[PDB]
Order: structure tokens, then sequence, then C-alpha cells
């Protein structure tokens, strides 16, 4: 019809199958994952949003799912980033020099997916969603995407990396989940300091965005939590690219 509920897309078409299916294929590829019963995985997720009001959604609702999706990944090699998924996914496919959200069996579920339900009813909504902003903060994406994130902040240790989108006006921005979620849940007992990454948008080399208001902000934030902050820009993040697959490969 010409109206619908909410102002969001509705649930992705097939979730349930796609949420399995990438379980499954997730539990393959990695063995440490192999004790996970996906259906079970699954039915954390159906139940953390089925029949809950999708303005009503909270992190309680996702603790069985992330009880389900508990993981240990190497916890100096962690990539955050915001903003920038594409270059952040390219560069830990080379070597997995590190891994980001998404290389987690929780974060891979869940990617580029859109759900929700209905208070009334257990009905899957393919219809419409919650939008963050014009409906509310705590539908069933936004609040799973902040546990999530929150969590995989808390994992973190040593030297923890994040990837930056330089070409934004906001390169560190307060209101992200990067910047409202995970740098206040870092742990200073044991990050040890946060690099970041300034990821240059053309021009290949403009300014040194290590500079930018933003990102002496995100410093003296990190710093009054006592962990250091440590910044490096990429001019050419192609070439960035094609040094991580071939160091020494002419410029690397
Ligand atoms: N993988 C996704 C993803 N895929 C699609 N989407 C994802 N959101 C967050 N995540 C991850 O959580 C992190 C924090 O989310 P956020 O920066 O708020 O994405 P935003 O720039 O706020 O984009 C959020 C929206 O983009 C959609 C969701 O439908 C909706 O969450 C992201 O860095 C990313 O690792």
């Amino acid at each position: 019809r010409w109206r619908q509920t909410w102002s969001g897309p509705g649930t992705t078409k097939r979730f349930p199958e796609t949420v399995l299916a990438r379980c499954v294929k997730y539990t393959e590829i990695h063995p440490e994952m192999r004790h996970v019963d996906c259906q079970s995985v699954w039915d954390a997720f159906k139940g953390a949003f089925i029949s809950k009001h999708p303005c009503d959604i909270t992190e309680e609702d996702y603790q069985p799912l992330m009880k389900l999706g508990t993981q240990t990944v190497p916890c100096n090699k962690i990539l955050l980033w915001s903003r920038i998924k594409d270059l952040a996914h390219q560069f830990t496919q080379v070597q997995r020099d590190m891994f980001t959200l998404e290389d987690t069996l929780l974060g891979y579920l869940a990617d580029d997916l859109t759900w929700c339900g209905e208070f009334d009813t257990s009905k899957i909504n393919y219809q419409s969603c919650p939008d963050w902003r014009k409906d509310c903060s705590n539908n069933p994406v936004s609040v799973f995407w902040k546990t999530v994130s929150r969590r995989f902040a808390e994992a973190a240790c040593d030297v923890v990396h994040v990837m930056l989108d330089g070409s934004r006006s906001k390169i560190f921005d307060k209101d992200s989940t990067f910047g409202s979620v995970q740098v206040h849940n870092l742990q200073p007992e044991k990050v040890q300091t946060l690099e970041a990454w300034v990821i240059h948008g053309g021009r290949e080399d403009s300014r040194d965005l290590c500079q930018d208001p933003t990102i002496k902000e995100l410093e003296s934030i990190i710093s009054k939590r006592n962990i250091q902050f440590s910044c490096k820009n990429i001019y050419r993040p192609d070439k960035f690219l094609q040094c991580v697959k071939n160091p020494e490969d002419s410029s690397c």
C-alpha cells in the first residue's frame, strides 16, 4: 500500500532463511565456532524482536543470542571502523591482519540486513521497520548493532585500530556508534593505545587530517580515559591495499 506503519524499509526479504544459512556457512568456515547450533542461534535472534513492539527493544532482548554467539577474536588485532565499510573489509580479507565486527559470527549474521516484528503478532514485518531518527532508536536493528559494537570494543586490548572516513566534515563523529559506544567502552586497564587511520577520499594526499578539529577532540577524550592516542593519514587507500597485498611491492 501507500502508507506503511514506519518510515524505514521493512524486513530484508527471506530474513530467517538468510540468517540461518549465514549461520551454517560461518560455522563451516571458522572451526572454533563448530559447537554452535545454528537453529538455536536463529531462535535466540527471532526471540529478541518477535512479538515485541519494535520501539521497545532492549540489550537484554539480545542476551540470549549474545550468549550463543560468544566468541574470542584475538584481542590485540581488532579493527574498529566508522562509515568506511568496504576498505576495512577489503583490508582484513588479504591475510587476516585484523578482525572487524563483521568477521565475528554475530556481525556476519546481521551485516547489511534489516529486521523487525510487530507488538500484536508473531509476524515478521516485511513492509516497513522503524527509522533510527524519525521513529525510535530502540528498534531491533539499532539496538542489535549497539550491543554487539559495545561488547566488541570491550573485548579489545593492546593497540586498537580505528579506520575513519576523512571525507566527512565530521571524521570523528561523537554521535556515531564508534564515538558514543565504543570510545567509552574501551577498557583502560587493557587498551594501551587507540590508533586512528584517517582514510583520505581524493586529490590523493590532501591536508594532514590528523590535525582535524574532531581528531583533536577524539584525542583529548581518549587521553583523559588514560589511553594513548595515535593517528596516521592514509593518502591513497588504493595504494595502501596494494601495499598490504604485496609488501615491498615497490613502495610498501
Ligand atoms: N555491519 C553494519 C551494518 N550493515 C547494514 N547496516 C549496518 N549497521 C551497522 N553495522 C556495523 O555496526 C557499526 C556501527 O553501526 P553504525 O556506524 O551506527 O552504522 P550507521 O552509519 O548508523 O548505519 C546504520 C544503518 O546501516 C545498516 C543498518 O540497517 C542500520 O544500522 C558499523 O560500523 C558496522 O560495523
